[PDB]
DNA sequence: CCTTAAGAGAGTCATAGTTACTCCCGCCGTTTACCCGCG
DNA sequence: GGCATTTGGCTAT
RNA sequence: GGUGGACGGGCCACCCUUAACCCGGAAAAGGAACAUGUGUUCGGAAAAUAGCC
DNA sequence: CGCGGGTAAACGGCGGGAGTAACTATGACTCTCTTAAGGTAGCCAAATGCC
């Protein structure tokens, strides 16, 4: 098993090779060095406490107190895990926390009264057999002449008065005939068809279009359209379809560019495999690295459907081409009438450009082989696109030559065994990008035209999952707290987009009110769509999409939401929801995943009835295998869970959730016992960091991948689950240790360096303990100020003002700064007010609500870093500097060793003698190859004579570089010209530049960053140094003007702006000045690294080569 | 060719907050089970 | 005319 | 003590042919699958609606 | 049989005091410190929208 090394041990011997390598830290290093892959653990010898990390046990030993393992003896023992407690309440608490199901069963048992004694001592000597016989006889003797006869005497030893008594127990006047149970048919939502004629005026949009086009023709307006086609359309042309098809074909042929041809630019040794892997990863790093992040983090390269193409063709022919019966939704109504005014204002090129800018730039093309890039290249002003889309909109036609689309299969499950079956493959359908853009524009217009029920949080402007998750959690929490019964059900529509019949969407776009013109446009957009599916290298014959909505067309989400809206509206109208105060919420929704809420079990029965009726009518099917639910009946002291019977969705037992069980919801793990199951963030984080560690992903690339691709995945779950600061801090320690291992930074490296952003000089590593609270506060503010009055009321009533205040304080905000959660939130539009008011609302970029941040925690990290006397000296120089910190983010030309050494230098944690002896009193910190008292980076790079040569070399090289720049800008250069002042001294200026008349005297110095004035003082020194050479300089060059600005350069890469003034005096343009400044910074840092390497070799390597 | 100084985080255990309940006490209100008048 | 302005990820479905 | 295991720290194998390896500041196919020893591939594969950082 | 009206005691439903297991959050302290090579060139971070 896992080998164990026990401490305290001054010089433990490794369990695998038995080498006395040193202290337990050195032993751990050696174990990771020569014994990787083999598990080791460290143990507390006096206490048998195990931990993989040696330092944990090392710090524990002093705190340890003998043999600390005695169990907490107590006469109340837990049945399952056998823990002992000294009080019944304590044992019940343990069973509650650890065994939620057992505690729930105990709660229900306590609730079940079962005293068999709730009478009141008034029970008599009546016999059950006599009771039953009297029951039968009076059923026989119902107020019919001679009504006692038998009753009086047949019951021997009784009186008719006793008969009256027992009847008064059961039946009062008579006996008790037992007849109970509720009625089944209580929905009645399948009648009263309403469709009579066109919802809106049949020419409601056609009349407006004719008026607008007449105005455009008369006044020669800017509305664009082919004259002949709209002229024929006005004239009632019979063959408008062919003519518009021809005009389309022409414009598309203009768009159907000859798209640029691809311009993308023993003997058995396993070395090849390794090389290949490295090559692959590095290539994916150089090219798109979202795929690299997916491959590494997820571990799945890419999953393709191995199912035979014949089977796929058969299934999708029987699915897409096969129709289903439709009859209308009956009483199911959808919110309210549709607003046709949204379809006024014909499409303008500005609107098309706005929509394109909001699309995905890198979208794969359809069968047209036309991408967004090509669309913009052909029509950068979108005038041709405006003409085409206006023609289609006015004529209500969409050419069939563009309907052709290509399909594909996507793995919707991560388990390859599940992927074996075809049911776990999602069919995507990608049409011509022109069609995608037109459908997106019509989708925006429709979304404004048809208002969806507010409870539908999917595919709308509100933040969806955040609102639904918070509302569900708060609903359950309030039900637990206020002793109100709650019943929750989670329902998913099967084949949401592939099972929605075109006739159903048409019906929804009927009496809703949508203009018949737009209804015709929609029907056309899903008429004669051919989607020949392609798998691997083989493509199926054409398949005619006659059922469902293309999974990938921009209008499909909106059409599905419109199709579902009657269901959500009916559920809301049923008023069976959770009675949250005066109002009551009935169903949260997100696309197809909808959760129904109720106040009683029978209320959820009614909701299930409504859902079943809707699924029967619309044709959508709800599978009971992915539907969950639970009930929260309350007790005196607490709540029971699932005390009632299971639900009967579609005549099948709904999968109820027991305490401790967790069924996922919007990526969460809703658990009836504790709301959301606490996510496994430590486990996922450890897995991801291990995957990154063991990849051909050189430390800098590892850090880039971590920062840019790993953290967000955990960010979502960490923020949406209330995640406390302690767990986030533990995750932060894990990430910090792993990152330091990647970059070989010593464990004691300042946290500020790790957490300050790359632009600020740090590594740009996210601090979860300081970011997740900020995101949480912002999310609470967003939910508080949501557009849904229901969500507002629900959340406000749960006193989330205090929660938001606590999160604001926790994130680092100030009590005073706390915004009033009810105050309006500033909205920005990324355009000037004049420009905004210059255009209509269809061309207006979507407004973005700006929510305040509790504090710039990165600024706090930088402030902490500066306060450190040793690991933050002179680090204010790199603050908010975009030049000196460029290399941290663009380090091509830095060898990985060079980049890591630069990180160490910048963080002031380079292992020098001063750093090695830092803190300890009994550890020499003198200079190893010199007599300086302290072996710091400043001395090593600026004072030690040992590296004198290297230092000179660095200076000289930098001078040469500047000279080269001056040569490029056509300046005559004099290098190190001897000059003796009036005092007959030796003053050499590094560079003398001559052009036209004026001459420039530039001296280059490289100074370590310690204090702000340092560079200023260097420049002054040079200014205070040459001066007196004025006359001499003239005689050397004949110049008429001379200047004496110096050229200081940061030893660690700082670029003072006085150097920018030097360059401006040189006449360099601003952008080239920025390029030169970045190049300098990087090259100065590289030469300082060279000096450090020369120092390291001096002495050490001298002794090694020469003992 | 240029500088003075020199912990800092990792880590555990102790103790207090606090979450979401559990236990018990006791009182007031509801239920149960006959009684009486009774046409 | 450069200038300037911006380039990235993730989650849900 | 010398070589081999791409290179370095090990650790192994041979005494030149080379079975397996761990870690790395090193590592851009002597692999896998086609095409008959020599070429290719060894996909950037994947769409949409919203939100969040 | 049906018709009401009275009935009054466990017990259960609830207000509230008293605990409490086990997280969660700081506070008070201690422990940690030599991983592994040598050279050379030092570059890639640009592309793109508007102007
Ligand atoms: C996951 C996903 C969903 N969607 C859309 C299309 C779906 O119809 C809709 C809901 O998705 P799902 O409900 O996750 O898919 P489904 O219900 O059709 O699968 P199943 O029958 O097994 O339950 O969201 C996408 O467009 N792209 C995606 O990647
Ligand atoms: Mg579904
Ligand atoms: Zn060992
Ligand atoms: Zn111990
Ligand atoms: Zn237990
Ligand atoms: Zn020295």
């Amino acid at each position: 098993q896992k080998t164990i090394i026990q401490l305290p041990n001054d010089n433990p011997a490794c369990p695998f090779c038995g080498d006395h390598v040193g202290k337990p830290s050195a032993l751990n290093v050696h174990l990771k060095r020569n014994h990787g892959g083999r598990e080791v653990e460290f143990q507390c010898s006096m206490c048998n406490k195990a931990d993989p990390k040696a330092h944990s046990i090392l710090c524990h030993i002093p705190k340890c107190k003998g043999k600390v393992t005695e169990e907490p003896t107590g006469d109340w023992a837990c049945e399952t895990c056998n823990k002992q407690f000294n009080t019944k309440s304590g044992l019940s608490q343990h069973k509650r926390i650890a065994h939620p199901a057992i505690r729930n069963q105990e709660r229900i048992a306590a609730s079940q009264p079962k005293p068999n004694s709730q009478r009141g001592k008034h029970n008599s000597c009546w016999t059950v057999e006599e009771e039953q016989l009297l029951a039968a006889f009076n059923n026989m003797f119902w107020g019919k002449k001679n009504i006692n006869i038998l009753i009086s005497d047949h019951i021997h030893m009784k009186t008719a008065k006793q008969i009256s008594e027992k009847r008064r127990l059961l039946g009062l006047n008579k006996n008790a005939t037992v007849t109970t149970t509720n009625p089944l048919p209580v929905s009645s939502t399948c009648h009263l068809k309403i469709r009579t004629d066109s919802p809106n005026t049949t020419t409601g949009l056609k009349d407006t279009y004719m008026c607008k086009i007449n105005e455009n023709i008369v006044n020669q307006g800017q509305i664009k359209f082919d004259s002949e086609v709209i002229s024929a359309w006005m004239a009632g042309d019979s063959n408008i379809r062919s003519l518009v098809e021809s005009t389309s074909l022409d414009i598309l042929s203009t768009f159907l560019m000859e798209t640029p041809k691809p311009r993308k630019k023993k003997w058995m040794e396993k070395r090849a495999v390794k090389k290949g892997f490295y090559k692959r990863y590095q290539h994916l790093f150089e090219t798109d690295r979202c795929k690299l992040a997916s491959i590494i983090l997820d571990g799945t390269e890419r999953l393709q459907c191995q199912i035979p193409l014949t089977e796929i063709l058969e299934t999708y022919k029987s699915k897409w081409e096969t129709l289903t019966p439709f009859e209308g939704l009956g009483q199911f109504k959808s919110h309210a009438v549709a607003d046709n005014t949204a379809f006024e204002i014909l499409l303008s090129a500005k609107e098309i450009m706005k929509n394109i800018k909001e699309m995905n730039k890198n979208s794969a093309p359809g069968p047209d082989k036309v991408s967004l890039r090509d669309l913009l290249l052909a029509d950068p002003e979108c005038n041709a696109l405006e003409k085409l889309f206006n023609t289609w909109l006015i004529t209500g036609i969409i050419p069939n030559s563009i309907k052709e689309c290509r399909s594909l299969l996507i793995p919707k499950t991560a388990d390859p065994e599940a992927l074996k079956e075809l049911g776990n493959w999602r069919p995507l359908t990608i049409g011509s990008i022109v069609l995608r853009l037109f459908s997106r524009i019509i989708t925006n217009r429709l979304a404004k035209a048809c208002p969806i029920n507010a409870r539908q949080r999917g595919f709308i402007a509100t933040p969806g999952c955040s609102e639904n998750l918070k509302i569900l959690h708060t609903i359950v929490k309030q039900a637990k707290t206020s002793k109100k019964s709650l019943g929750v059900v989670f329902v998913d529509i099967a084949k949401a987009f592939d099972s929605v019949s075109h006739d159903h969407i048409m019906w929804v776009l009927q009496e809703r009110g949508l203009d018949q013109h737009i209804v015709n446009i929609i029907e056309d957009s899903y008429k004669k769509i051919h989607t020949r599916m392609e798998v691997g290298t083989e493509r199926t014959p054409p398949i005619e999409i006659k059922v469902g909505v293309k999974q990938g067309d921009p209008m499909s989400p909106l059409l599905f939401n419109l199709a579902i809206d009657p269901l959500i509206t009916a559920l809301e109208k049923a008023n069976t929801g959770f009675s949250y105060g005066k109002n009551k919420i009935t169903s949260l929704a997100f696309a197809d995943d909808l959760v129904m809420l109720s106040d009683t079990w029978e209320g959820m029965n009614k909701n299930i009835q409504i859902l079943e009726t809707f699924c029967n009518l619309s044709g959508l099917k709800v599978q009971a295998k992915k539907c969950y639910g639970f009930f929260l009946s309350p007790t005196h002291d607490s709540y029971t869970i699932n005390k009632c019977d299971a639900w009967k969705i579609d005549k099948d037992s709904l999968n109820m959730i027991q305490p401790g069980e967790s069924e996922k919801y919007l990526g969460l793990k809703v658990d009836p016992w504790i709301g959301f199951s606490k996510p496994v963030l430590a486990e996922k984080l450890t897995i991801w960091l291990k995957r990154l560690t063991e990849a051909p992903l050189k430390p800098s690339q590892k850090l880039t991948m971590l920062n840019i691709y790993t953290i967000p995945r955990i960010i979502y779950l960490a923020d949406h689950t209330d995640t406390k600061k302690t767990l986030l801090s533990s995750l932060d320690d894990n990430i910090r240790t792993v990152v330091k291992g990647w970059l070989h930074l010593p464990p004691d490296t300042c946290n500020g360096f790790i957490y300050t952003k790359t632009r600020d000089g740090g590594l740009g590593v996210t601090r979860l303990a300081s970011l997740i609270p900020s995101i949480q506060a912002r999310r609470l503010h967003r939910i508080a100020t949501s557009e849904d009055e229901t969500i507002r009321n629900i959340a406000m009533a749960n006193n989330i003002e205090e929660e938001f205040q606590n999160l604001w304080v926790t994130a680092g905000g100030k009590k005073e700064e706390i915004p009033r959660i009810t105050d309006p939130v500033s909205i920005d539009y990324r355009l000037p007010r004049r420009i905004l008011e210059l255009l209509n609302e269809w061309e207006k970029p979507a407004p973005k609500k700006m929510y305040p941040i509790p504090c710039n925690w990165r600024e706090a990290e930088m402030a902490h870093w500066k306060n450190l006397p040793c690991q933050g000296s002179g680090i204010e120089h790199f603050d908010n500097d975009t030049i000196s910190n460029d290399w941290l983010q663009f380090h091509r030309g830095f060898s990985e060793r060079q980049f890591l050494m630069g990180l160490k230098i910048r963080a002031n944690v380079y292992p020098t003698r001063e750093y090695q002896g830092r803190g300890r009193t009994n550890k020499n910190v003198n200079c190893r190859n010199c007599t300086a008292s302290y072996e710091s980076l400043s001395h090593i790079l600026g004072q030690c004579p040992a590296v004198q040569g290297a230092r000179i070399r660095r200076h000289n090289k930098l001078c040469s570089m500047l000279k080269r720049e001056a040569k490029e800008l056509k300046w005559v250069v004099y290098e190190e010209p001897h000059l003796h002042t009036t005092e007959k001294e030796l003053r050499k200026p590094d560079l003398i530049f001559v052009k036209e008349e004026m001459a420039l005297v530039v001296d280059v110095t490289v100074r370590f960053e310690y204090k702000e004035k340092v560079f200023e003082d260097a420049a002054a020194e040079k200014v205070r140094h040459y001066k007196d050479l004025t006359s001499q300089i003239k005689e050397l060059t004949g110049a008429k003007e001379i200047e004496y600005f110096g050229f200081p350069l940061g030893a660690r890469g700082k670029w003072p702006e006085i150097n920018e003034k030097v360059l401006t005096a040189l006449g360099m343009p601003d952008y080239q000045q920025k390029r030169t400044a970045k190049r300098f910074s990087k090259r100065t840092l590289l030469y300082s690294i060279d000096v450090i390497n020369t120092f390291e070799n001096i002495g050490k390597n001298n002794k090694n080569n020469v003992p």
